[PDB]
């Protein structure tokens, strides 16, 4: 019966989607574009549309998929700073996301680059791969008594925090709506400001809202303790990337792995390495032996994949039959 | 100035113990050249010689290090399998170490090994670094719920296995010795065929003794789990590398992290990167995707070489105070 | 409108033969998968096929084209050892070639593997890249002066020597037949074996034929100059790859360049790098600092490209005509 | 009857220059010290007492430091280089402080090193090398073009510019010329000379070979850029501050300019020669044009081959020699 487009499709979307659909039959159509203003026209007839979290659901984009007869937003993402949603209640058109389906992928993944970056492991690989064995400017720091700085506390953030603690970490916690289970890891809640300036280690897992917005800027970098590390595996615009390359240059920033970056939309998710790089910001980020940054992979799991793909496919199933589930705000 | 003398003596290695010795004023002295038959000459007159773990420090260099006037043996280092303790005993000539320098530096550093497989980093730097953003073949696995099985429950094996406790993880252990720390984290003793039927992710932490050599053979490899992640922190003679090559190219073995390995004693450490590598086991273990090399550096954090050389220093200290701590015994 | 059934189509051949002007009018069909026995079907009702020279043009895919209605085997190389030619003449399937695209595109790449070996450039790159602007192991040597072996003196050897030439080198020759545009240059024929015991460089540019096939041995390789290098940009079973590694360890032989493979063609022009490789051989020579693989390359320039595209079409039109051109003999 | 004091201190010193002058040196008998560190006003002190010094291209021997080595003792100083460009060739003379050099060890060292960035550059083959090593065989962005019927413009004719040329000439192109002094030799070999706009226009592939002097500082800057042909391919082996490098970032990601090979770039002298990959690289342009795949970078090793190592150690030590007995040879004037 119902229809799905799938838009920013990859290979690993349409095979997870087409393992869990042996519980559906929904008719899957997977197309590669970015959803804009230009392709939105290839929804025309879709009663059903699954995004990503590059995908562009401003209004001007939301009017076209409603007028063209699709009736429901699927997010197969937790995030959902792409979509307007105002927009979305004046058409009538509902939104839903899956919010949970692997907080430890994303956790998990924030900690591989913490280590990576402490270690060095990106850069000791080149160096066994061609033969050199050396160990200079390999040497890192132990993890443990460590003060570690998680900014938002929500269900990624928690797992992160639990599993820092489990290094013996110090834990500094900032949340407009502290949680009791912070505290009781042995976290303790404090001012912005104060967990800038006392954590080695910074952590974001808030959302990308108007508050949020460039939350990490030269102000607030050069309240950070000196040769601190930056992980930012939340959203790009959560940091002034500029402001991160001249303390990074400076030795202000220790530092810093990110799983995403505020022009991603139009570059991640595909071998651009034939042409050149026109984002100068980026490119200087990638050029640094303290940097890392992997391309928005902190979601993917087979786990994740796997939740991501049943609860879109219930989510859709719910929908149909009258009674949404996870729908977005 | 009491005169020591290091032998495979880094810049790091200096560095740390010339920080450590505004506390003592020996007289310092750094040989680059590992310590085997032919360069413990060098060491002629010197009552202390300072060794690392790839040092040869059997029965015949031993000989010749008492014969020169060496009259202790400071090991930089936790581990002291090159060691041949019986004839240092015969010889008179005691044996200090570091036990406890950071068990959390290593256990840390295989935690590392085991998430860089996982989640495919060293392959992601590469690639974004060029501006190649495609994801295919970078999708890992939930840490959350696998079982991981520790070998050697010890000081490094117990650090690692609470870490791998707090993400969740099913810990099961093998070790001659269960300890009660290991089951108040929730963790299972079992023998050790069993550890390595059932778990996703084997890490080694156990000595190599007579009895760990080549504990991980042929034979074990086929009966874990397909697919599994093998990570050795320990020493290089406690896998058969030529095995895990086959079970790699199988399928059978579905990752493997090393900070060792078992002829690194004369590569480990220097930069070889110019010459051809002589070695065929460890360049066809290097050309894997799903394979990843550090060579030898668990044990390499700030504070992991200043204990180090602080406990050295002291170490030496008290022996020529006639109070020797930190003594290995045959 | 004649219908081409093109196999081991890649981007850039369907861009390529859809960019050409010399279309006549045919219809154009690109299928990714290698021609074999069990992909032979792919061609059912086609009249003319399309193949490279990693497709399987055996007697009995050739019987099976044959079978199925195809009349024409077109192919967009110079080369074909990979056709069995006697097998097509017995079922009157003509073959075709594009036996001078572009000479100089294929000799200009062995030089490039030329300069890349003795400057280092790949690893300069690589190093510089990462801010390491160290010069330890990349002192390379003058080309002017030295003496460079060719092997086969036809239409890509002689482009290559006569670069060469430019360059001040010194020709030394081998072909079983004499061409004078080689004495032009100053090249000198002399025997196999003594151009090998002279040549400071080696370069392959005869077609495999069994008599070509590993003409580069052991025996051989133990006769070359030691530290030589040997480039081979002819087809990967010219050499014996497994004692290519033994010589290139013992420092016999000192550089290697290979823009061929003799297991090339279930691997080269791909990408494999998600899963481990299987041929050991392979795996060992890329891990050498002092070998350059690229994968079957040569051939890939703008010009040579839009060569094989218009020649390629222009010889299925003429074999439409009746009047066929380019036609390869048993 | 027959021959059997003197001491030489490098500055910038490296092991394969070390090696290269203590093999020279087993006819000479000099006595050889080597310094790391780059000569500049706060290391000159080093050479106190040295009669000889011996520098690099990426030493300062501007005035001030010329001034503190003629006050410490130094009689003589010897560039173990060609180029110059890094004297005050004016203040040395005032102090009576000769300057020799080594004007010609090998020219086809450095001709060749800039045909190599050609060629890696065209076919790709340092994207191609990563790709096969961890197992990647896929061609795409790799098709290079025939250099065959190209024109080639080479700035600068001199002694490496004229072996380039022929080198070019050698795979079929056809070549361009620009010198305020043009020779017959490159005539001879079928160039054409022609002025320099007209170079840039017409040029598929530029090559820079000329010194670097008050008139060829930026030589190549943005509005000679934008004269190019779009997509061509520019190589600099000369000196750094013959371009001028953001300019250059400017044309590359615009695709005016097609491909850029450097051995060379204008703040090099604290940076090139040395492992920096352990801490960030402050310069922004440098880390920027690194990040490109159609870019090369070598780290100033045109010169780097056996025969040119020894040639400017046995050329330089008797240089040296020379000076001592009186007759001194190689020496660059004002
Ligand atoms: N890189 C990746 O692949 C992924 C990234 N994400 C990002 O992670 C974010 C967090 O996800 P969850 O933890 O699941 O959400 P959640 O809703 O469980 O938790 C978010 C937390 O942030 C806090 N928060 C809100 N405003 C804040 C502010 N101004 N300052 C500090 N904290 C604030 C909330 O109070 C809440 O505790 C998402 O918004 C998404 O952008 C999510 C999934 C994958
Ligand atoms: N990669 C690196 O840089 C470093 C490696 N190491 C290695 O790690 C090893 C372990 O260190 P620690 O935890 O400090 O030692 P430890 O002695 O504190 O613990 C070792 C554990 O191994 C167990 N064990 C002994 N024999 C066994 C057997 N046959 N099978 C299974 N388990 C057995 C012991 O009962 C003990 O619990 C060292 O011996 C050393 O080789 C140590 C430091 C650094
Ligand atoms: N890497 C690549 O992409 C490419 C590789 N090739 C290979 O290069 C080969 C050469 O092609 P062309 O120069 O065009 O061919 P060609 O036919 O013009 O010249 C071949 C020469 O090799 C000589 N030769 C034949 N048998 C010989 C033997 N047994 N020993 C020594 N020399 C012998 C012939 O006498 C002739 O002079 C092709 O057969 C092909 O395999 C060709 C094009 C591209
Ligand atoms: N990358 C490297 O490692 C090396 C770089 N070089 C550089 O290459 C340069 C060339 O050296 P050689 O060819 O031996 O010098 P050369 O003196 O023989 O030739 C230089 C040529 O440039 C020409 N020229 C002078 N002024 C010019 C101007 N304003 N515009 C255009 N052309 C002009 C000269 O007339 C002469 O024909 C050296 O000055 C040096 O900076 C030299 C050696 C090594």
């Amino acid at each position: 019966h119902m229809r799905i487009l799938f838009f920013s499709s990859q290979a690993y979307d349409s095979e997870s989607f087409q393992a869990s659909n042996h519980r559906h039959g929904f008719e899957l159509h997977f197309q590669q574009a970015h959803l804009q203003a230009d392709t939105a026209v290839l929804a025309q007839g879709f009663e059903v549309v699954c995004a990503f979290v590059n995908d562009d659901l401003s209004r001007p984009v939301l009017e076209r998929l409603a007028a063209g007869g699709t009736r429901l937003v699927a997010l197969r993402s937790a995030g959902y700073n792409h979509v307007d949603l105002a927009a979305a209640e004046a058409l009538g058109l509902p939104v839903v996301h899956v919010p949970a389906y692997s907080p430890h992928a994303v956790a998990e993944h924030a900690v591989g680059l913490i280590l990576t970056l402490n270690r060095r492991l990106h850069r000791a690989y080149n160096r066994t791969r061609e033969g050199d064995f050396s160990l200079h400017g390999l040497t890192g720091f132990d993890l443990h008594g460590k003060r570690v700085g998680v900014i938002g506390t929500g269900q990624i953030g928690e797992t992160f925090a639990r599993i820092m603690a489990g290094f013996g970490c110090e834990l500094l916690a900032y949340d407009p709506y502290p949680n009791p289970r912070i505290q009781a890891l042995g976290g303790r809640y404090l001012a912005l400001d104060a967990l800038l300036a006392e954590s080695d280690i910074v952590s974001l897992h808030c959302p990308l809202t108007a508050d949020t917005r460039h939350l990490i800027d030269a102000q607030r970098l050069a309240t950070m303790k000196p040769g601190a590390m930056l992980i930012n595996t939340g959203r790009g615009a959560l940091v002034n990337a500029a402001a991160l390359i001249e303390a990074l240059k400076s030795g202000q920033l220790g530092y810093l792995g990110l799983d995403v970056y505020e022009e991603e939309a139009d570059i991640f998710f595909e071998d651009r390495s034939d042409q050149p790089l026109q984002d100068d910001v980026l490119a200087r980020l990638l050029s640094f032996p303290n940097v890392v940054v992997t391309a928005h992979q902190a979601f993917l799991t087979r786990e994740a994949l796997a939740a991501i793909a049943d609860t879109t496919l219930d989510n859709i199933a719910a929908w149909q039959d009258g009674t949404p589930r996870n729908r977005v705000r």
